[PDB]
């Protein structure tokens, strides 16, 4: 399973999606922890005002490559609540971030929105390693499923 | 289908590649033109400042979302001289752009690469559709095979 660290993260990220809901957003947090454990951004959705790219992960790739050395990047954790896009997958691997945790799969992700009748995303929810071959990748939190499940139904199952 | 004016953009994609190539930047070039013809915005690769994300596929796409309206961005097409990366289909998705018309493909690019020895992209080469299934994708285009390979080679070539 997840190790109990890598779960107190995985909790940050579903309070941030709780907070990206609560601002009119989707349900969608992600945290940047360096290799001492410090985190280093956090971030959630930020589309209500038109931009469907603005996904935290990929604002993560962003304030990586600016901010952080190539070895600081590949020795840094990225935690999401929901598994990449593959827009941010690419960006992550593009900027050479190191490992992704993720609570839920994007299987998890399109398993629901067809259950509920929903419109698939635009995007195929490619699994992040079809896009990033090299990326170390581990998930789903099992203890976040039914959470996640709710955050989501919420925002798309209506 | 690629047109004589779809060709016309596509050369203009290859200037813009040069323009990068001669700044010291990797050689894609990309052009957004409204359905009314009129060109809206033109980029090439801006990597060489440390971000291996700046990509003209993706800075149409943020654009896009920032100046058009849904039903415009629809409408429009995306000129590139190299198919886009996954993180740039997937963009262009998100944001609802429309057609893409690509000079050359990334299957094309990646085989090239490995010819040369190059360093393989950390991102696969999927098909514009494996990543945006519901994409109208036309390329590549034969007449601009040999000029691209030209300059990829300027640029990775070893
Ligand atoms: N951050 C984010 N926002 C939305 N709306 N959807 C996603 C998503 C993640 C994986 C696959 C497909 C969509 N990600
Ligand atoms: N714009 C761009 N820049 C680079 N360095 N690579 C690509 C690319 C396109 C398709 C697949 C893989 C890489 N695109
Ligand atoms: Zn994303
Ligand atoms: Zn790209």
């Amino acid at each position: 399973a997840i190790s109990d660290a890598d779960l107190k993260y995985l909790r940050r990220c579903v309070d941030l999606a709780r907070e990206a809901l609560d601002d009119g957003d989707e349900p969608f947090g992600s945290v940047l922890v360096d290799h001492t454990g410090t985190t280093l951004f956090e971030d959630r959705n930020r589309v209500k005002d038109g931009d469907a790219t603005a996904h935290p992960e990929f604002a993560i790739a962003r304030w990586a490559a600016r901010h952080l050395t190539p070895d600081r990047r590949a020795r840094a954790t990225v935690y999401t609540s929901g598994e990449h896009c593959p827009m941010c997958a690419a960006a992550h691997a593009w900027v050479g971030l190191g490992r992704i945790v993720y609570a839920t799969s994007s299987a998890q992700l399109g398993g629901w929105l067809t259950e509920w009748g929903a419109q698939a995303p635009p995007v195929a929810t490619l699994p992040i390693n079809t896009v990033a071959p090299g990326v170390v990748v581990d998930g789903p939190a099992e203890e976040l499923a039914e959470t996640m499940h709710n955050l989501y139904r919420a925002k798309f199952g209506r």
